[PDB]
């Protein structure tokens, strides 16, 4: 059966952080409120539901991630689709971003994902793995407890345009045996893979039914409710 599923929102913040704290969430998942370093202190001082955990983003700096731990913040985002088509963060840029942030004790939400161009040339797989293995390369066995992947179809963030259930679980599941083969089968069966781009509260209960689907990563916004409640 499924591992704990991840419900992540990745950043008015202060009616949006009311609406989460009088929320009851009933089954068990792990919900994560993903937050810019201008907007973290005031998120960890408003945001006080013991389901949700605070993550930073984009933390490189060895002083950085230290006084992000010091502070209270034990949850990261890496790997985000910007950083890679904008910033210029290669895979192994984001592979030792995710080692330093373990090193520090960090949980990671580390993000996959491949182009238009990529998908529509059928290259998607060759993709994702090479991202991947460039993440594992930098990462023993025992570090994946701490690792979550998150995989999102670069053409389907902000776009409007989701993953269909079967382009999703088709992934996810690729990415699943990838890991089953290369790090182990124990490893694999406890992976949390998150699907994200265009979730929303109408799709997102139809994309969790898939088997290789483990929970979501989408924007902050008051439909994030409803996406936590499709992780069952
Ligand atoms: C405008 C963002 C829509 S979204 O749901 O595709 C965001 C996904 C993400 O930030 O990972």
């Amino acid at each position: 059966s499924k591992p704990q599923p991840i419900a992540a929102a990745n950043w008015s913040l202060s009616e949006l952080i009311d609406l989460f704290n009088s929320t009851s969430i009933n089954h068990d998942v792990q919900c994560v409120v993903a937050s810019t370093f201008v907007h973290l202190a005031m998120t960890k001082e408003r945001l006080s539901h013991p389901k949700f955990v605070i993550a930073a983003q984009n933390a490189g700096n060895a002083d950085a991630l230290a006084s992000l731990k010091d502070f209270g913040v034990n949850w990261i985002v890496l790997g985000h689709s910007e950083r890679r088509w904008y910033y210029g963060e290669t895979n192994e840029i984001v592979a030792d971003k995710v080692a330093a942030a373990v090193a520090s004790g960090f949980m990671v939400i580390a993000c996959i994902g491949e182009t238009l161009q990529e998908r529509e040339s059928g290259r998607t797989a060759v993709v994702v793995l090479t991202q991947i293995a460039a993440i594992a390369k930098k990462l023993k066995k025992a570090d994946w407890a701490k690792v979550v992947i998150a995989y999102e179809p670069v053409w389907a963030i902000g776009t409007g345009k989701v993953a269909t259930p079967q382009q999703a679980q088709e992934a996810h599941a690729l990415i699943r045996s990838w890991v089953s083969s290369k790090i182990g089968a124990d490893v694999a069966g406890e992976l949390r893979i998150l699907y994200g781009g265009s979730v929303n509260g109408k799709n997102a209960r139809t994309l969790y039914q898939q088997r290789d689907v483990n929970g979501f990563l989408a924007g902050l916004k008051p439909e994030f409710v409803d996406i936590i409640k499709a992780t069952q």
